[PDB]
């Protein structure tokens, strides 16, 4: 993890609430971190809020989601999914605890 204030992904995804029990499907909110490390229109003030089938849906598939439904441009797709990613790595991973 990064524990150095360099945050270099601008990006990061969050819980909409918060996940602790099983539940196959979550509900994230991609927070846009750096406007400028993009490649479209973008606010810094913004997040957007997907919910997640951690069987089901695929990182890369939801970004897709996000460019084709106005959210984000497909050139920051791969940045997308790699936020949602990031997210649903740490998420399964705090899961493999018992």
């Amino acid at each position: 993890g990064a524990m150095d204030p360099q945050e270099e992904t601008g990006v990061r995804v969050e819980l909409a609430e918060e996940d602790d029990g099983e539940k196959i499907a979550i509900k994230l909110w991609l927070r846009i971190e750096d406007i400028k490390k993009l490649k479209g229109k973008y606010k810094d003030n913004e997040a957007i809020e997907f919910s997640f089938d951690l069987e089901r849906d695929v990182p890369e598939d939801v970004a897709q989601e996000m460019v084709e439904s106005g959210y984000v441009c497909e050139g920051d797709h791969k940045t997308m999914a790699k936020a949602i990613k990031d997210r649903v790595s740490l998420i399964k991973r705090k899961r493999e605890q018992r």
